[PDB]
C-alpha cells in the first residue's frame, strides 16, 4: 500500500491540495498532510485554517512513494524558502521517488532552484519564462520519469487521476472512483 | 458585494465545499463558511479538520445571498438532522436567496424533509427515487428559481461558476476567473 506526503505551507492554494488529497483517499492511498511549519496549523491562500496529519520535521526520515506540492503564490514561495522541503525533495528525488508539483510550484520549487534537472515540466502562467533548465510543455499534465506535474487548478483532476494510476499501476479503480463522482476518466 | 455561507457540518464533502469556496473567492465574492452546532473546528469526510469562519448560531439574522450546502454521506446526514440548519435554509429559501446544494444534499436536507417545493433539481447517484416531491433531472448543475444544485464532485467547477455567475449577474468576470485557471466554461 502505497503512501503520498502532500506538502502544505503557509498559503498553499488549498483547491490544488483537496482535490488531490479528496482522489487519493478515495481510492485508499495513505496520505498524509505534512505541516511545513512549527505547528499542524497552518491556512491557505484563501484563509481556510487546517490541521495538518503531521509536520514535516516529523516525518523528515519517511520515505513517501508520491511527494504533492501545491501552488498558491505565497505557498510556493513558502516552500522554496525552506531548507526541509527542499531537502526531502531531493531525497525523494533521487530515490525515484514520484515528484509532483502542481500551478507555480513546479516554476517556484524545482525551477528556481534548479531541482528539474531538463525534465519536461508545465506549471501556470508564464512562470516558465525564468525557469532556465527545464523543458516547459503546455499540457494538463506532463510526465518525465518520476516528475508528474499538473498545469493548474481547473486540470486538478487529471493531475489527481493520473498521479493514483501511476501510483497504483492499474486503472480499473481509478476510473471506477472517477465514475463515481462523475468525471469522465 | 455579494455574501456567500457555507455550511459545515461533521463530515462535509471537503472536495465540494473548498473548490466552490476558492471560486467565489477569486471572484472576490464573500464568503463565510459556518460550522452547524457547537464547534468551529470541523472534520471533513475525508479527514481533513477545517477551522469555520463562524457558526450558525452567530448568524441567525444574518441573510446571505447564497447558501451552500455541501454533501457528505454523513455531512448530508448532519445537515437534514440539525433544526438551526433547517431553519436558516427556510428563511434564505423564503426571503429568495439562493440555495445550492451539491451532490447528496439536495435528497439528503431538502427533500428528506419535503422542502424542494416541487423544484427541478440533480443530486448524486440514485437518491432521488427515495426524493417524494422533487423533479430530479440528470444534468451537471439544474437551476430553477432560487435553487441552484450540483450533481456531484465532478461537475463542481461547472456548479461554482454557475452560482458565481448568478451572484454576480455577469458571465465576463467568471469566464475570465475560468480561463485563468484553464477550466473550459
Ligand atoms: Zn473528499
Ligand atoms: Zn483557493
Amino acid at each position: 500500500m502505497k503512501k503520498v506526503a502532500v506538502l502544505l505551507a503557509p498559503g498553499f492554494e488549498e483547491a490544488e491540495a483537496i482535490v488531490t488529497l479528496d482522489i487519493l483517499r478515495r481510492l485508499h492511498i495513505d496520505v498524509e498532510t505534512l505541516a511545513c511549519a512549527e505547528s499542524r496549523a497552518v491556512v491557505s491562500y484563501h484563509d481556510i485554517p487546517m490541521v495538518a496529519d503531521s509536520t514535516l520535521s516529523e516525518r523528515q526520515q519517511a520515505l513517501f512513494d508520491a511527494v504533492v506540492l501545491p501552488g498558491g503564490p505565497q505557498g510556493s514561495a513558502n516552500l522554496a524558502a525552506n531548507p526541509a522541503v527542499i531537502a526531502f525533495v531531493a531525497r525523494h528525488d533521487a530515490a525515484g521517488k514520484l515528484i509532483c508539483p502542481i500551478a507555480s510550484a513546479a516554476a517556484r520549487v524545482l525551477g528556481a532552484h534548479g531541482l528539474l534537472k531538463g525534465r519536461r515540466y508545465v506549471c501556470s502562467g508564464d512562470l516558465w519564462k525564468a525557469v532556465p533548465e527545464g523543458v516547459y510543455v503546455d499540457a494538463p499534465v506532463v510526465e518525465d520519469g518520476n516528475l508528474i506535474s499538473g498545469k493548474g487548478l481547473g486540470h486538478v483532476f487529471d493531475f489527481a487521476l493520473t498521479l493514483s494510476a501511476r501510483l497504483l499501476g492499474d486503472d480499473a479503480p481509478v476510473r471506477e472512483q472517477a465514475e463515481h463522482i462523475y468525471y469522465p476518466w
